[PDB]
């Protein structure tokens, strides 16, 4: 018998319309339940009172065939290898014991056969029996988002080395290891219970404004709501494959309660509010939308153009007026996006975001970009699964802390390239890339942990830079990369570039590709007239690219230690002309 919690210290929930389905799209009124894991939670001093918490599951393309296209969409390997991503959310206010049970019939011999990533979370684990581990999750006001990895679920992705770039395969023989991870992943989002002033800010009441409460089922009428707040109670809601909510000017807040599951997407078309909010510990899933679902094409797949950068369905979209505005984006899990997760158009300097306890899961397709934080924004305590640029660092005065990342195949983790940019004062701390499948045999411009990709208009051109733009004063401190990866950093500088600091980029291992495919780059591009951008002087001015405590396999890479070059452990193949614009040293 399912028993959920709803007390002051613990909140869990269920979906009575849950279904097991590993093969195809669920019904409009159904929620996909994990076939592979069951989870229960108890307050640590009440270990006998364990409550069920639902475990959701996303599968590549929702198991759909490609409708309206045959080209690659980026979900080929994940679909063919049978990858899935399960996740369970709950609210807690006090240390808990979480029981995680594997449903497959596979067994484990010890709690050591269940690994937690981030590995820095040295949670106490106890083996209850041969399919169940108990994990002690301490309370933090940030909560914890982490992966639970049963050894029998691990597989290794290999690059078959075919053609120019290779292709991923689960076949080992004669191929190159790329990364080892659970085939059926299991994320736990242990989120802080909201009280006091935080609850008042993040959970609407009837005192917050007029509220529209959608009924469970089809929700295709949201464009004409007249209330200020749309509040989704626990339950399941469906926008369909051919509609997303384009919200009227009165709506300032969308709230997804814990236990709400909304299939759909939201666009705040109007720019008239001083404060926008999208909050709550519910789920917003794009599972019903086709890859590159184009609003110019009746929501069918993109037809008759090069891109749909501004017309394909986004999970969340806002408009920024010249006036100063704020958005609180909190709590929600964005699942199975058909395109980019998040965008703001308008005045990109006057839309200040406060993002926290936000998650993106099931990012199987290419172009499932993570978040772009606009000028003067902060983000903390998040989880991103993405199959494109994960952290789009395109704006000044941006601060990020405590990001757990499950990277897929395509794009880098951190991106600041693609166009010349003017950026100052960026700080990104405590990033853990727990997995990645970055695999390319050829030396691509848009990959590695950190990246300034070449220009989107022509990635092979070296004349697309602008020396009259400057990217400067960006600090990345603590980037923990677990398992194998492909490369550390590739900067194709499209702007003058100054005082970039990467501290404690710690990589467990390189993958099985040739070392030439693992190279890190630092190159100065020109404008069409031939004027080169400049990289600041690092030796001795400290105004170039600083790699402080960059390590591989625990060994710090040092310019003075003979372990830095392209054929050495550090894999650094920076242009010789830029020698005095970088340093690698041990503190």
């Amino acid at each position: 018998a399912i028993t959920t919690a709803d007390n002051g210290n613990l909140h869990t929930w269920w979906h009575d319309n849950a279904v097991f389905n590993t093969t195809g799209p669920t019904g409009n009124d159904e929620v996909r339940r994990s076939s592979f894991y069951d989870l229960q939670v108890a307050q640590e001093n009440q270990p006998d009172k364990a409550y069920d918490a639902f475990t959701y599951m996303s599968i590549p393309r929702s198991g759909k065939d490609k409708i309206g296209y045959t080209k690659e969409d980026g979900a080929e390997f994940s679909s063919q290898a049978g990858l899935t991503m399960s996740w369970s959310s709950f609210e807690y206010a006090k240390d808990v014991w979480v029981d995680v049970s594997l449903r497959t019939g596979q067994t484990i011999t010890s709690a050591d056969q269940v690994q937690i990533r981030p590995s820095s979370y040295n949670f106490e684990k106890q083996l209850v029996d041969a399919d169940t581990v108990k994990i002690k999750v301490p309370y933090s006001d940030a909560g914890y988002r982490f992966s639970v990895e049963f050894e029998p679920q691990l597989y290794t992705a290999y690059n078959d080395m075919s053609g120019d770039s290779g292709k991923l395969t689960t076949e080992a023989e004669g191929n190159r290891a790329i990364h080892t991870e659970p085939r059926n992943s299991m994320m736990i989002f242990a989120e802080p219970k909201l009280r006091g002033e935080q609850k008042e800010r993040l959970v609407p009441t009837e005192e917050s404004g007029s509220i529209h409460y959608p009924a469970e089922g089809e929700v295709t009428n949201l464009n004409a709501v007249t209330e200020e707040i749309i509040y989704f109670k626990p339950g399941t809601y469906s926008m369909g494959s051919d509609y997303h909510a384009v919200l009227p000017p009165n709506v300032k807040w969308v709230y997804l309660a814990p236990g709400a599951y909304v299939k759909g997407a939201f666009r705040f078309l109007h720019d008239n509010q001083s404060q926008y909010k999208v909050t709550g510990y519910g789920v917003l899933s794009g599972e019903q939308y086709v890859y590159e679902a184009d609003t110019n094409n009746n929501y069918n797949h993109l037809s008759g153009a090069s891109n749909c950068h501004s017309s394909c369905v986004k999970m969340l979209q806002f408009a920024s007026a010249d006036a100063e505005q704020k958005l609180d984006l909190q709590g929600v899990t964005v699942a199975e996006p058909p395109y980019h997760s998040f965008v703001v158009y308008g005045n990109e300097q006057t839309f200040h975001m406060n993002v926290e306890n936000y998650k993106q899961v099931g990012s199987w397709y290419w172009q499932t970009d993570g978040i772009e934080l606009y000028k003067g924004s902060t983000m903390k305590n998040t989880f991103f699964n993405a199959n494109d640029d994960v952290l789009k660092m395109y704006h000044s005065d941006v601060t990020i802390d405590n990001t757990v990342i499950w990277k897929n195949e395509n794009g880098p983790v951190i991106q600041w390239g693609w166009t010349p940019r003017n950026i100052d004062n960026v700080n990104v701390t405590n990033t853990t890339v727990i997995h990645n499948r970055m695999y390319w045999k050829d030396v691509k411009y848009n990959t590695c942990i950190l990246n300034s990709s070449s220009h989107w208009e022509d990635m092979g051109s070296t004349t697309k830079a602008d020396p009259n733009t400057t990217v400067k004063n960006m600090r990345f401190e603590n980037i923990t990369v677990e398992g194998m990866t492909n490369c550390a950093i590739r900067v194709y500088a499209l702007s003058d570039t100054e005082n970039i600091h990467v501290k404690n980029l710690n990589i467990d291992a390189w993958n099985g590709l040739d070392w030439t495919s693992q190279v890190s780059h630092l190159k100065r591009y020109t404008n069409p007239a031939g004027e080169k951008v400049t990289i600041g002087n690092e030796i001795p001015d400290g105004n170039g690219l600083a790699l402080e405590n960059y390590s591989v396999g625990g060994e710090v890479i040092e310019k003075t230690a003979d372990n830095w070059a392209d054929h050495q452990l550090g894999r650094i193949g920076f242009d010789g002309e830029n020698w005095n614009s970088w340093n690698a040293w041990r503190t």
